RNA sequence: GCCA
């Protein structure tokens, strides 16, 4: 020792400091209990001084008020722990209550007054604590709300009462108020506000008043919402507090709100590079199927927690062999992953959401200040999360000699963790240190290795998915004629054999059953084990007595509740949420396995509110049965949107609306417009006219106008829309105009193929004196081919690719194009193609039928301009099968030359960039995807490639006319791979181009036919494709000018002028709702309206029916409504704290789908899954359902958020 | 009325 036996056994019990502070201020004060008191008590000043270099980002606040004086405090520490201690609790609530009498407003009054107690805990606890500030509020009737303790609010008003000012309260404490009025406003801070946005704007090119009335609308706004007045009230979003008052009797006077930790910093600590960190000082000097370990680290700051998992990960490596930041580490027998714990109501966040799960803590205690007084919180928290085991590792104890104070501090750790139900007696405890374990310390580098000795021992091998009792949610039910009723799912856990009895429980009387058979999409099966997407057939039981929602258990594994307690969080602002409290009502869907379902949840005591962002515990009754067992994941919605996340805790027992407004908005819907000529037309010109232009003169002008490009952003903009706006519309009656059109161009195509096919198969000039530039990007392009693309394609990438889907094939019309009738009906075929659905058919035990074995596929049309029409073709089914699965895999092979289809984003972008710089170029190739002639891909592709290609194009063409084309393109628009394919025959040409001229190829971008490169690569770009049979549209490409499009967006030096389109006669409201939205969202700037044309809409908004007029949604929300505002929607109904506004719809009908053909889609779609601060994990995807779309509307009632 |  160094001293004698437990002289520290009551130095501590009166002071509770480190243990070596008690067995030091007790040897420099020779065993004088009343004396070392005193040697810290002044000594304990040095303490808080190496203290306020750590920021104090977390702690709480506290609120009281004296009859009508009333006053908020925050006093902060730096941890979710400490703010929730006993101690910390009472130094607040004192230096609170000693205010209301001490009227303090300078916060140095009580500070100081504090100041000697304030350092009396900071050396007990071991955090920056302090008070931070504070403030006042004195009214006639006033109030607070106490937001649990992360927020509090002080509100004052004259003429309210005791159920108001609580509400006000409430709602200030959630809507951030920074004024009391919108007049209240500095109206310096705004006058100058005023003078900055007007030129955000009038540098758009907006006219003087445009701009102004525009910014004024805008800053109006700016106010009212930031302003308590002009705020939707929070238990009310219907109407604002504003009116709220007005309308009641009463004004507020003023409000105070506080938030802990506003404006701090909280400086992100990251977790990860933070152990590799300290690591990285002493780093200078087969059997995969191992079970898998959650750990997590949890106790006082730096008592060595963050060294020790540093010390842990190292000690490991030096001898084996090996969510949101965190540190794996591997034993001879298992793996870990390790979190750390740094906050309360952090950790529950991510247990709740199930981004962190917790198999055993380990606690961390350093030995020479002994648990701290908020280590009670610690176990607290592991108690709460419930977490089964807990290891505990001493740190530091190389600086304790007397090793009866180590069997001391265990011991007192020993009492804390059964306070809290925890086995504090049986419980491993290493004393070590992990300083000295990181300088290679043999003697320490051992305690390292002890305590994980017990991570092996102590947290059980966590049971196996596969070890549980069999369990699959039903996502669907089919009837196979003759085969019985087979469901699809993913086994959850278990196994499932044939023969076995299996359960069905769920959603109505749990009925039972026995497993038929199992199978896959090629396999047929007599088990099916967890992990695996499987259809499992029943006996007896019919499918209209299955729904989706179920879960197929083995008998007695699971049972039905409706009623449960449990642990959720609703997802902030940020994260998705909503933006929106709830309170005591609330009605949502909990989606469970594979199914939403209604409920109502009932707050704890003393909560009637709740915010995005915040944790909280709810008894959920569900309006009907579900399987369901504590630990159960579930997700809350507000129609299809992800809100919160939650966990069953304990499972219970269990003991506004508009139809009428329903039928008078079908109504108005079903009804229409009727006007006096071509309303479009009409519109266009009350809008060309708006904008000082001239109307089109004759629907001749709306087809045959060119803009200028030049002149202001402004002025430009409404050009380009007066060139586009009409440019589709297809009821123009005046024309001798057809599609014949359409035929004649493509005749011309297939012409031009013909040219360059003879002149690409045939480059023997007989001499080598000339050489060409079309030429050598062709062999240059060759090469880059071969190399990116592979000799051909890989079985791998034609299994996983390779789908039917969407639309009319050569036996299927538009009714029938859905996948399922693909399966179900027999599918055409080519005769060079019937060597891959013969594959396909060896590769499974069902049934693929080819329908017919022809060479053709036929040429239709569809409408493209009032000019023109667009010819496509229109597959064999089986041929589109499998040029899907090319197309998918020349989509991932694209990826590593920067092109990705799927994201028009970056073509846009781009388009905006070469539209400021002039750097890039947009090029339009003119009939793309009808150019590509048979010879020239074959001089660029693989020859294994090109083969294929051959095997799966439809050859012949079968034309309405009844004739005939043996094509001489390669592929037309409509073949399933004629996108991607033209995708990669552009990119590598226009890539070559840029080696032949020095300039870099990653540079190009590409997709379909929109091509972006270089504005120097283009005069070369325009001849190569001249020679290899293109035809340049020098009409739509841009390399100069302020002017760029690409892929639907249109730029004018930076600024967006994208136009709209009329494309038809617009004939019911909901064709009118759509152009009115178009122009809302062409001439709206974040809500606020160019005038010039919002007088437009504003006539025109009076062809509707009045009720449609006031029927307004939010911006994304899709077109069967006008965008406006919702809060002023009277047809708006909220329902538990979700709003239900109604829109038109298209009225459906139901058809009977193919049970087989569904069935397969189903399995075949499950097959191409196993080829492929999150929670979408939780969520299917969904059943097939068929319908016919009738001709008239009708209204559905879907969930809005406020903004 | 296909392919993205
Ligand atoms: N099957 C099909 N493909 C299309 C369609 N639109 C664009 N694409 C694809 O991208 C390429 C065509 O770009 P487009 O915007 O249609 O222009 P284009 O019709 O080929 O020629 P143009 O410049 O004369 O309008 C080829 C084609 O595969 C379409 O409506 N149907
Ligand atoms: N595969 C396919 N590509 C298309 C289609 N329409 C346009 N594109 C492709 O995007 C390129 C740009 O043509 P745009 O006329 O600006 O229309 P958009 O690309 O469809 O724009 P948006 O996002 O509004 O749909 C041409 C073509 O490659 C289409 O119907 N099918
Ligand atoms: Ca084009
Ligand atoms: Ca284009």
């Amino acid at each position: 020792a160094e001293i004698t036996a437990s002289l520290v056994k009551e130095l501590r019990e009166r002071t509770g400091a480190g243990m070596m502070d008690c067995k030091k201020a007790l040897t420099e004060a020779n065993g004088d209990i009343e004396l070392a008191i005193e040697n810290m008590r002044k000594s304990g000043a040095i303490k808080a001084a190496k203290k306020a270099g750590n920021v104090a980002a977390d702690g709480v606040i506290k609120t009281k008020i004296d009859g009508n004086y009333g006053i908020i405090l925050e006093v902060n520490c730096q941890t979710d722990f400490v703010a929730k201690d006993a101690g910390f609790q009472a130094f607040a609530d004192k230096v609170l209550d000693a205010a209301v009498a001490g009227k303090i407003t300078d916060v140095e009054v009580l500070k100081a007054q504090f100041e000697e107690e304030r350092v009396a805990l900071v050396a007990k606890i071991g955090e920056n604590i302090n008070i931070r500030r504070v403030a006042a509020l004195e009214g006639d009737v006033l109030g607070s709300y106490q937001h649990g303790a992360r927020i509090g609010v002080l509100v004052a008003a004259k003429g309210a009462d005791e159920e108001l000012v609580k509400h006000i309260a409430m709602h200030v404490a959630a809507s951030k108020p920074e004024f009391i009025k919108p007049e209240d406003v500095s109206a310096e801070v705004v006058e100058k506000e005023y003078q900055v946005q007007l030129d955000i704007a009038m540098q758009s090119g907006k006219p003087k008043e445009i701009a102004e009335k525009m910014v004024e609308g805008r800053m109006k706004k700016f106010t009212g919402e930031v302003s308590l007045t002009g705020q939707p009230f929070v238990m009310e979003p219907s109407k604002t507090v504003g009116q709220l008052l007005k309308e009641h009797n009463a004004e507020v006077t003023g409000f105070i709100r506080f938030e802990v930790g506003e404006g701090i910093e909280k400086v992100e600590t990251d977790f990860a590079a933070e152990v590799a960190a300290m690591s990285k000082q002493s780093h200078m000097s087969f059997e995969r199927t191992k079970p898998h370990v959650n750990v997590g680290t949890i106790g006082h700051v730096d008592h060595g927690k963050t060294t020790l998992t540093a010390a842990i990960t190292t000690v490991l490596a030096k001898t084996y062999g090996g969510n949101t930041s965190h540190v794996e580490y591997d034993t001879p027998t298992r793996h870990y992953a390790h979190v750390d714990c740094p906050g309360h109501a952090d950790y529950v966040k991510n247990m709740i959401t199930g981004a962190a799960q917790m198999d055993g803590a380990i606690l961390v205690v350093a030995a020479t200040d002994g648990p701290m007084p908020q280590t009670r919180e610690h176990i607290l928290l592991g108690r709460q999360v419930g977490v089964p085991y807990i290891i505990v590792f001493l740190n530091k104890c190389d600086m304790v000699d007397d090793e009866e104070l180590l069997e001391l501090v265990e011991m007192e750790v020993r009492e804390l963790l059964s306070q809290y139900d925890f086995p504090g007696d049986d419980t491993p405890i290493v004393r070590g240190s992990a300083l000295k374990a990181l300088e290679g310390d043999a003697e320490w580098e051992a305690k390292i290795l002890e305590l994980a000795g017990f991570l092996d021992s102590y947290i059980p091998e966590p049971e196996r998915a596969i070890d549980k009792p069999f369990l699959l949610p039903i996502e669907d039910v089919f009837s196979i004629s003759g085969r019985g009723t087979v469901v699809t799912g993913r086994v959850e856990r278990g196994i499932i054999k044939v023969g076995e009895e299996v359960e069905i429980v769920g959603i109505k009387e749990t009925q039972k059953s026995t497993c038929t058979g199992v199978e896959m999409f090629r396999k047929l099966l007599d088990e099916g084990r967890a992990g695996e997407n499987v259809g499992v057939l029943l006996r007896g039981i019919k499918r209209e007595e299955i729904e989706r929602g179920q879960v197929l258990a083995k008998p007695g594994t699971i049972k039905p509740h409706t009623k449960f307690e449990s642990e959720v969080y609703i997802l902030s602002k940020d994260e998705g949420g909503r933006h929106t409290p709830f309170f005591k009502g609330y009605r949502p869907q909990f989606y469970f396995r594979t199914t939403d379902v209604t409920g109502t949840i009932e707050l704890p005591e003393g909560v009637e509110m709740v915010m995005p962002g915040d944790n909280i515990k709810m008894v959920v009754t569900l309006i009907h049965p579900i399987a369901m067992d504590d630990g159960l994941r579930f997700a809350i919605r507000e129609g299809g949107r992800t809100v919160g996340a939650g966990v069953v805790a304990k499972v219970l027992s269990g003991a506004s609306s508009r139809n009428s407004l329903s039928a008078q908005l079908r109504r108005a819907a079903n009804t229409r417009i009727e006007v006096e000529g071509n309303l479009a037309l009409s519109i266009a010109n009350d809008l060309l006219l708006a904008y000082g232009q001239s109307p089109f003169n004759s629907e001749a002008e709306c087809i045959s106008f060119s803009p200028r490009f030049d002149g202001t952003p402004d002025d430009f903009r409404i050009n380009y829309l007066k060139a586009e706006i009409m440019s589709k519309y297809d009821d123009f009656s005046l024309g001798i105009d057809t599609e014949a059109v359409a035929w004649e161009k493509f005749l011309a195509a297939e012409a031009e193929c013909a040219l360059t096919n003879a002149r690409l198969y045939r480059p023997d000039y007989s001499e080598d004196f000339n050489f060409s530039l079309g030429e050598s990007c062709i062999h240059m392009a060759r090469r880059k081919i071969a190399k990116l693309i592979g000799d051909v394609p890989s079985v791998e990438g034609m299994l996983r690719h390779c789908r039917f889907s969407g639309g009319a094939t050569t036996t299927n019309n538009r009714s029938y194009g859905h996948p399922s009738f693909k399966f179900a009906l027999p599918q055409a075929c080519t005769p060079r193609a019937l060597k891959y659905v013969l594959a396909l058919r060896a590769s499974t035990h069902f049934d693929i039928r080819i329908s017919d074995i022809s060479p053709f596929n036929k040429a239709v049309t569809v409408p493209k301009n009032s000019k023109t029409d667009r010819c496509i073709a229109i597959e064999p089914g089986w041929n589109m099968f499998f040029q899907l699965g090319i197309g998918g895999i020349l989509r991932d092979r694209l990826r590593c030359w920067g092109i990705d289809l799927n994201d028009q984003t970056i073509n846009q972008r781009r388009a905006h960039e070469g539209s400021v710089t002039n750097n890039l170029a947009t090029v339009d190739l003119s009939a793309a995807s009808d150019s590509i002639s048979l010879a020239l891909c074959e001089l660029l592709l693989p020859p294994g490639w090109f083969e294929v290609l051959m095997d799966l194009r439809s050859p012949k063409g079968r034309l309405p006319d009844g004739s005939v084309v043996t094509y001489e393109k390669i592929s037309s628009m409509g073949n399933g791979y004629t996108f991607e394919l033209e995708s990669l025959i552009f990119a590598s040409l226009a890539r070559s181009v840029c080696e032949i001229l020095d300039l870099d190829s990653s540079e190009v971008t590409v997709y379909g036919d929109d091509i972006i490169l270089p504005s120097c690569a283009v005069p070369a770009l325009r001849e190569v494709f001249k020679y290899v049979g293109f035809t340049t549209n020098t009409k739509k490409t841009f390399s100069e000018g302020p002017f760029r499009e690409s892929c639907g967006k249109h730029y004018y030096s930076g600024v967006d002028v994208t136009p709209f389109y009329i494309r038809h006669r617009i004939v019911s409201p909901a064709d009118l709702i759509l152009v009115l939205n178009n122009l809302y969202r062409w001439a709206t700037i974040d809500g606020v309206w160019d005038p010039r044309a919002h007088s437009v809409y504003l006539k025109y908004r009076k062809l509707l029916p009045k009720q449609l007029q006031r029927n307004t949604i939010p911006d994304g929300y899709g077109d069967g409504a006008l965008v406006g505002s919702v809060l002023i929607n009277p047809f708006a109904k909220n329902r538990g704290w979700i709003r239900y506004v109604p829109v038109i719809t298209d009225h459906t009908r139901d058809r009977e789908r193919a049970e087989l053909g569904s069935y397969l889609y189903d399995l075949f779609s499950r097959c191409l899954s196993e080829s492929n601060a999150i929670d979408q994990l939780i969520c299917r995807s969904n059943p097939t359902k068929i319908s016919r779309s009738t001709g008239k509307f009708d209204i559905q009632y879907i969930a809005c958020s406020s903004r």
